[PDB]
């Protein structure tokens, strides 16, 4: 309680730094769009901010921002890559209108990889070409959506391509989005009327990747809920309604980053991420629906809360996507049941021992 205030005070992002790299981002960011748009295939494309910056939960430091570069791809036809619920093969409706993604179609099928390689050599001869900033591209991850820029050897900005459809969204999310008793039937109803995205990241399959398929994001409205969490209309406008839910993800992503870190002899904890305790926190938030269960005089139990449910997700091997329920995110095919259990242990070290590694 005393020791969590005082780390999240720690966590807290400094005004100078948010002003100069949301500059520094936008200069670079604005520059790209411009590019991009001459280019045929790349018309329609739209800047949308996502991650922890904009849903402010970015901890320590603004050195890392997420942005789509979305683009709307009419009469889409998407096929489940083997019953995999969040992977895709992108294919195209019937009418003699013209296409212009016809150029990356590896038959019926628009490819992923060949899509991604283009706007990579895009961004990639762009950022080379106009100064007035110093931008260097990160080497290709593996599968990751994301072509990843530092600008001036201190801020990244990792920028995805995502195809928009405006359709209605897969059969696979029919069961996702479990936030009727918590932000009410109306706004899943609201939400579920938007647009949704699928990005180039690659199926895991086997040693390698399934190079054509992508993957459904739910980014923008991940960001909507985090920045409009309450049950209450005006939880958090007020010094009455202060909830300590994004107090808990900020809290649940140091303990992580700070696990990974320690035990940085790499290969334990390399395959989770962020977004497995964004993802466990929102299932926390669904299953203490009212503002008085986040209430900030409870921080350390909402906290234990958050990291209770973790381990059961651990322990279980059960991690939904919360947006595609029958997506475990830490299945054995994606997690070796080995990193899980040792994940398990530190972390029960850690809330035994009152979270020493929050300790300064
Ligand atoms: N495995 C994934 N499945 C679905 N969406 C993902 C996945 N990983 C990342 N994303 C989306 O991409 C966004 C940006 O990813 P990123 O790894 O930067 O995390 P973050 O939420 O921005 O937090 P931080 O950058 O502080 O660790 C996430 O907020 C989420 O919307
Ligand atoms: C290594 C690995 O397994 C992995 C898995 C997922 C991602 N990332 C996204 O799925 C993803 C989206 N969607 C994004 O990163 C977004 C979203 N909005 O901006 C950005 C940038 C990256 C890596
Ligand atoms: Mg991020
Ligand atoms: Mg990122
Ligand atoms: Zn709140």
């Amino acid at each position: 309680a005393s020791k969590l205030r005082a780390v999240l005070e720690k966590l807290k992002l400094s005004r100078d730094d948010i002003s100069t790299a949301a500059g520094m981002v936008k200069g670079v960011v604005d520059h790209l769009l411009l590019r991009l748009k001459c280019d045929s295939a790349f018309r329609g494309v739209g800047l949308l901010n996502t991650g922890s910056y904009y849903e402010h939960v970015k901890i320590s430091a603004p050195n890392e921002f997420d942005v789509m570069f979305k683009l709307e791809v009419p009469r889409i036809q998407l096929e489940e890559y083997s019953n995999t619920r969040a992977y895709y093969f992108v294919k195209f409706k019937r009418n003699p209108k013209e296409n212009p993604l016809s150029q990356f179609l590896e038959g019926e099928i628009l490819s992923a990889s060949k899509m991604l390689s283009k706007f990579r050599k895009i961004i990639k001869e762009e950022i080379n070409d106009i100064k007035d900033t110093d931008v260097i591209m990160k080497r290709k991850r593996g599968g990751s959506p994301a072509v990843t820029l530092l600008i001036s050897e201190k801020i990244s900005v990792d920028i995805t391509l995502a195809l928009e459809s405006k359709s209605s969204w897969p059969a696979s999310t029919q069961e996702g989005l479990r936030i009727q008793n918590w932000l009410s039937a109306k706004v899943r109803k609201q939400l579920r009327l938007k647009p949704f995205y699928l990005v180039p990241k690659h199926a895991k399959e086997g040693n390698g990747f399934q190079e054509e398929t992508w993957r459904l994001s739910f980014s923008h409205i991940e960001k909507e809920i985090l920045n409009n969490h309450g049950k209450s209309k005006t939880c958090c406008e007020n010094k009455e309604e202060k909830c300590c839910r994004k107090d808990c993800l900020k809290l649940m992503k140091y303990l992580l980053e700070q696990l990974k870190e320690r035990f940085k002899d790499k290969k334990h904890l390399d395959k989770f991420s962020s977004y497995h305790v964004k993802t466990a926190f929102f299932h926390v938030c669904t299953q203490n629906p009212q503002d008085s269960q986040w209430d900030r005089k409870d921080l350390g139990l909402c906290f234990d809360n958050c990291v209770t449910y973790f381990l059961q997700c651990l322990r279980t091997e059960k991690l939904e996507n919360y947006f595609i329920p029958e997506f475990n995110l830490f299945s054995s095919n994606l997690i070796d049941k080995r990193s899980k259990e040792f994940l398990t242990k530190q972390i029960e070290y850690e809330r035994n021992n009152e979270f020493p590694v929050f300790d300064e």
